[PDB]
């Protein structure tokens, strides 16, 4: 007995077929979308994008159910009882009344407006700024609930600019859809709207709905009515049944008709139930270029610096919560790339080894303090409790003496107490943190990193055990969505008692440790408030100079 | 005429020959100390010279004159002279000999020459200004506050603590440039310079009082007028006549003027032609010696001290300091830069060092969007404390070799116009800047900046040995206008100093970029080094 969830991510989509009593994948098969990105020009054109532009092809993603989903099925016949789907969060794209994307059609197939928007596209950045200038001035009850600052890569900013620089692109359009509902809705021939994108990327709210339709009149009175028509609909929580996966589909995918089909999840948050977090007082971090940090709670708080918080948003029964780290992965190949010696990477190659592997080791011989070096992780700005783009990277204690390896630990403990600021920000507000859970890449081939986040935080930290934990995620859905009658299951929590994964190894808090890092911690407090809060703007001097 | 002129470093020891009507060099021979740097075991032995430790031969020293002299002839003089390390002591006899080439004494290391590298006497040199402070001291001032463990009476207080044998047997102890000019007269003449910057010395008052000292220790007591006795005479005074025996050993004729000894870097001074207030020399190196001539004597912060005829006759020298400069840099070649750009450098067949000043070279002030404060090795001057790290700020995803490179090329400026601000408006004045070393010759980029930065042209040392020039210009002085000489570093500057044509001018935007990037320097100086955060001295706690 088994369900399907297809990770699509920003250059391939994948299925991958999971037993539906323990978790394991038997079979996985990615279609890579063969046009891939669309930053330079439109399929086969000369018509240049602009600046900041990412786009996509909309049969890339049904390419990859009537390719890989049968080529799962081949390596596993009629028990398989459904199938969810997670997307990369606002990747979306307008539709006509019959809900196929415009740029399918004659005369649309070529303003670029027409296309799939990637979450990647940050044209719309002035749009963004506008819609955060008017909810301040305007005093919206929804600023808080996203940290006081709406996404240029999200849905409201990017139909703005579609309006505004196409307008026949958007009166044509009947819907706007999240390129993770549009998949489902081809798939069951039906319009239904999950909870986590809507809640996320599209400002709502379980009780409130969307923002006024005078917030958007004040934006341009076309957009009044927006809510009620290019984006009207049911917003329905994560795991309820799209609807049956149509007869005709069912064909090319190597499935059974009616069969269970989940509404949309996003790839970051489909994380959560895979690795078996269904209750409050558990982080997850999706650890990467970057952490996303995903938290379950009781009752609603506006969290200083948080991306965002909805109601049936990650798990059902439970406001969840979601904050971001804007650089940790990319702070550590920076320094790869550019601020790691010749002579380091000759004793790397001298002993058969990657450079960021000895520089790994060879961190791991200091002890915590022992570099007398502390940075803040602020290469790329900083997104949560800060919130400001407008921050750079600092390090501290350097000496004739200092080596590469020292403030290589340096870096991997910034991006640690970069995550203890946000840890503390949730728990120092109700939003409790006993425990941490750990998925992506990152945790997998560092194992050091997560040591110095377990003594920072001093809370015990599990690793999923799953090799595609999103997709084990939407393959969870899939499962509810189906329902126990069929054989899935009638609770996410249930589902993921037995489907949920984590290594049986976690990573333990050392008392000696977590009391050293507890003083650099304050150390870094204390100059992230003083850099990070008013006291000295140098940081945003020095780039305007630059 | 010819003077010649004796540069002695740390590991070697340079003979040169100048012409005393142009001061241009014509020949020069270096002989490197027999047994370097004692820092490790004392010579052939077991001896392990635990801690921060360096000792030094006295022989290798007069090994160099009758070794470099001879040479230098080779391939008349009306004098010679010599620049030596500041504050490479050792105990002597009531011969004049060091204690360590005494049978029953050598194997001490307490009766070998202490280097100016010895740090072991940091905890004597607490005491000295614990108590200096205790009691209101008003010596304490005019060295800035602070008085080094690589001065004379730290140096000598570890002796007397630890080796209180070899303090009683100790007749006199003696600045190395001092004894190796007694070397060649056989009269033992102690010069301003060192007894200045180093033994507490003041022109006008004399050395600290006798209570000072026995508050220190009771067998202290009368140090002055014992083991540190005698009179002290200003620079290009005529120490002497060479000796008999030691003249034709060296290959020169008997009786010619031999200087008072001198200091390498205050010796520059007039090697670069600078015998009047208003101008400012550094000697620009692994670090950088900030000198500067005034007639009032004025309490400037952090300077590392000021003494009457300390480095011009008739005026007060001032001397500052910066920790590390040169260092920073070559710290940054061997840990910092990517292998990328050694790379490119070695495709390019170029120096490392080169690429990256071509590249940052490119940059304009500001462009990195870096700030860095330059105290990897803590800072000297202004804030005299060795407690302080480096910090670099404004880093991105972007952010370059060559661009970090660019930062810290500025933040040594910065610490320079920190040090000439210090100077200026205090009284001390600077109108100019003049360059020595290597890196006025290595790095161009580095002098614009320091002219962009400081606002004040800068002129560079035409000599190639401008230490050795200056013993040489003050050989000529102590010799007269009778027989070849002068009668004044004047005199002799006006013809023998010498400056390269091509100077540095700050070109006014830059000046005002960095007004810019020097206020946010001063910014974060005080507040990681004057109190609001002492985060640096407690990340260095838990080291
Ligand atoms: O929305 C998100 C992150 O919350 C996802 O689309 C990520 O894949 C973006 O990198």
């Amino acid at each position: 007995k088994y369900t399907i969830g297809v990770d699509y991510g920003t250059e391939s989509g994948r299925a991958v077929l999971i037993d539906l009593s323990n978790g394991q994948e038997l079979a996985d098969h990615v279609t890579p979308y063969r046009h891939g990105v669309i930053d330079q020009y439109l399929p086969n054109t000369n018509i240049k994008l602009g600046h900041e532009w990412a786009l996509q092809h909309p049969l890339d993603y049904v390419e990859v159910l009537t390719t890989s989903v049968p080529a799962v099925m081949k390596e596993d016949a009629d028990d398989v009882i459904g199938i969810g789907v997670d997307f990369t969060a606002c990747t979306m794209l307008p539709v006509d009344e019959e809900g196929q994307p415009l740029c399918l059609l004659a005369q649309y197939k070529d303003n670029p407006h027409s296309w799939v928007k990637l979450w990647k596209h940050h044209a719309a950045q002035d749009k963004a700024n506008a819609i955060n200038e008017m909810a301040e001035k305007r005093g919206e009850a929804f600023l808080p609930r996203y940290g006081g600052k709406i996404s240029s890569e999200w849905m409201i900013a990017k139909v703005w600019q579609i309006l505004d620089e196409a307008e026949d692109v958007y009166n044509r359009t009947d819907q706007f859809l999240e390129a993770t509902d549009w998949i489902v809705s081809q798939m069951t021939g039906k319009i239904v709207k999950n909870s986590c994108t809507a809640g996320y990327k599209a400002i709502w709210h379980k009780r409130e709905g969307y923002p006024s339709n005078e917030f958007f009149k004040a934006l341009d009175p076309r957009l009044e009515h927006l809510t009620t028509t290019k984006l009207r609909g049911d917003i329905v929580p994560l795991g309820e049944r799209a609807g049956g996966l149509l007869p005709e589909m069912a064909e090319k995918m190597g499935l059974n008709p009616g069969i269970a089909v989940a509404v949309g999840n996003v790839d970051a948050h489909a994380a959560v139930p895979a690795v078996g977090v269904t209750t409050p007082g558990k982080l997850v971090m999706a650890m990467g270029t970057s952490i996303c940090h995903m938290l379950l709670g009781e009752k609603e708080q506006e969290v200083e610096g948080m991306c965002g918080v909805v109601e049936d948003g990650i798990i059902p029964g439970y406001l969840g919560y979601e904050a971001g780290q804007s650089a940790v992965g990319d702070i550590f190949a920076w320094f790869v790339k550019h601020g790691v010696s010749a002579a380091t990477f000759d004793e790397a190659q001298e002993k058969g080894v990657n450079v960021h592997a000895l520089l790994e080791e060879k961190a791991s011989q200091l002890r915590p303090g022992e570099s007398g070096l502390l940075a803040l992780d602020w290469w790329n700005g900083n997104r949560s409790i800060l919130v400001d783009t407008e921050l750079s990277g600092m390090l501290l204690g350097y000496t004739l003496q200092t080596k590469p390896e020292e403030i290589y630990r340096a870096l991997l403990e910034a991006t640690a107490f970069g995550t203890r600021a946000i840890v503390d920000a949730f728990h120092g507000r109700g939003v409790e943190v006993h425990e941490l859970y750990a998925c992506g890449g990152l945790p997998q081939k560092n194992h050091l990193l997560m040591q110095i986040f377990a003594d920072v935080t001093n809370r015990e930290i599990k690793v999923a055990a799953s090799k595609q934990t999103p997709a084990l995620g939407a393959a969870m859905f899939a499962s509810v969505a189906a329902g126990s009658e069929v054989g899935g299951y009638d609770s996410i929590e249930e589902a993921a008692k037995k489907m949920g994964r984590v290594k049986d190894e976690t990573f333990k808090p050392i008392p000696e440790h977590v009391a050293i890092y507890e003083k650099l911690y304050q150390e870094y407090v204390t100059l992230h408030d003083y850099f990070g809060r008013g006291a000295n703007d140098v940081m945003k001097r020095l780039k305007a100079l630059k």
